[PDB]
């Protein structure tokens, strides 16, 4: 990073050009230039490059991965005023709260919807169970019924969760990380149905985002499953399409994992005041969010002034109907392991290299696997009396060490007085 400049990272499927237009407006008003980038596998790249002090000032992703970043000390605590908080819907703030602190700015609510081709299929199906017969009928006309991304577990999760599949058990405002629900009856029923669609040649196992998107946008498949960002390319196409409630499975709603696109501030960034300026007064405005939305649609934005009007479009109404039927994703550190384990299971089951039961049993263990993590005592680095020690502490606790190595590193870089009288060491001992 560089003082007086902002660098922002955001996913390739989002409105990066539109975000850049907001950046041009920020530079014209204030003289601070904004560079928008969309690197590949940005959600894994950010925690890597923040360990090297080579991260952006601002990072965009769905809120589920932010708790992990915050745990690891990669995010500054943001400081919106009461007046500003009131401009956004309370629940979007709830998605960015981690151990009591606001760790990112909420942007927009994301939910998966069923997208169908009104000409090939004027009445979309209300249940998953009727889709196989629909494909047989459409195959007679050289088409298919449904194609969606089988490589990302986000797209398959609504079916997995419909009859009972869950990520982490939620008991009184707390997620139990030892209780993973990806191997219960409901999860197996859902994944088995997908696998049976593949075996019965109503779907193929290699379908991914580009393939499904191409099939739907060129009138070859009657349906896909995707989020607001995908409407842009469909609008550009000649397809007459609708966006509606996901089909039910075993009489239950499909439960998508709902994402809140969020903008976090790099803890290592020297531009935290400029990042706050840009996010609060330029991006989180009607004119800013419209600039991004115009490019790729955001969905149900967190800003009330804009959302009150935007929700008039039926596709946004559909996103909200789908989101209300599902659950806000957890923001806990364990979400990254949960996602990776379900990704393996679905691919391995869909390809037939494992059985549903074998794939999902492995996922339960891996999603529950506890990690060694010292980053839980990062807050003690803030009680250091010197600046040099606070930073030395942050790097020691961040950097993969054993406990012996953390204790020894802190002694080397952070002993200024006797240990029993030092507030940083008193904090560390208790923690
Ligand atoms: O695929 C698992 C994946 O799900 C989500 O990623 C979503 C993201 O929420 C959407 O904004 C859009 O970019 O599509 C993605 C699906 O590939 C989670 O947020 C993510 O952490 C997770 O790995
Ligand atoms: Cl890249
Ligand atoms: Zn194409
Ligand atoms: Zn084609």
């Amino acid at each position: 990073t560089e003082e007086g400049k902002l660098v922002i990272w955001i996913n390739g499927d989002k409105g990066y050009n539109g975000l850049a237009e907001v950046g041009k407006k920020f530079e014209k008003d204030t003289g601070i230039k904004v560079t928008v980038e969309h690197p590949d596998k940005l959600e894994e790249k950010f925690p890597q490059v923040a360990a090297t002090g080579d991260g952006p000032d601002i990072i965009f992703w769905a809120h589920d991965r932010f708790g992990g970043y915050a745990q690891s000390g990669l995010l500054a605590e943001i400081t919106p005023a009461a007046a500003f908080q009131d401009k956004l819907y309370p629940f979007t703030w709830d998605a960015v709260r981690y151990n009591g602190k606001l760790i990112a700015y909420p942007i927009a609510v994301e939910a998966l919807s069923l997208i169908y081709n009104k000409d090939l299929l004027p009445n979309p199906p209300k249940t998953w169970e009727e889709i196989p017969a629909l494909d047989k009928e459409l195959k007679a006309k050289g088409k298919s019924a449904l194609m969606f991304n089988l490589q990302e577990p986000y797209f398959t999760w609504p079916l997995i969760a419909a009859d009972g599949g869950y990520a982490f058990k939620y008991a009184a405002g707390k997620y139990d990380i030892k209780d993973v629900g990806v191997d219960n009856a409901g999860a197996k029923a859902g994944l088995t149905f997908l696998v049976d669609l593949i075996k019965n040649k109503h779907m193929n196992a290699d379908t991914d985002y580009s393939i499904a998107e191409h099939a739907f946008n060129h009138g070859e498949t009657a349906m896909t499953i995707n989020g607001p960002w995908a409407w842009s390319n469909i609008d550009t196409s000649a397809v007459n399409y609708g966006v509606t409630v996901l089909p039910t499975f075993k009489g239950q709603p499909s439960k998508p994992f709902v994402g809140v696109l969020s903008a976090g501030i790099n803890a290592a960034s020297p531009n935290k005041e400029l990042a706050k300026e840009f996010l609060e007064n330029y991006l989180l405005t009607d004119e800013g969010l419209e600039a991004v939305n115009k490019d790729k649609p955001l969905g149900a934005v967190a800003l009330k002034s804009y959302e009150e009007e935007l929700v008039k479009d039926p596709r946004v109404a559909a996103t909200m109907e789908n989101a209300q039927k599902g659950e806000i994703m957890p923001n806990i550190p364990q979400m990254s392991a949960f996602w990776y384990a379900v990704r393996t299971a679905v691919i391995n089951a869909a390809s037939g290299r494992q059985t549903v039961d074998a794939a999902l049993a492995a996922a339960q263990t891996n999603a529950a696997a506890p990690m060694r993590n010292p980053t839980d005592s990062l807050y003690c680095c803030d009680r250091a009396e010197d600046h040099a020690c606070q930073n030395a502490c942050k790097r020691i606790l961040m950097s993969k060490k054993t406990e012996m190595e953390i204790v020894d590193g802190l002694i080397e870089g952070c002993k200024t007085q006797p240990l029993p009288q030092d507030p940083l060491w008193q904090c560390f001992l208790e923690s």
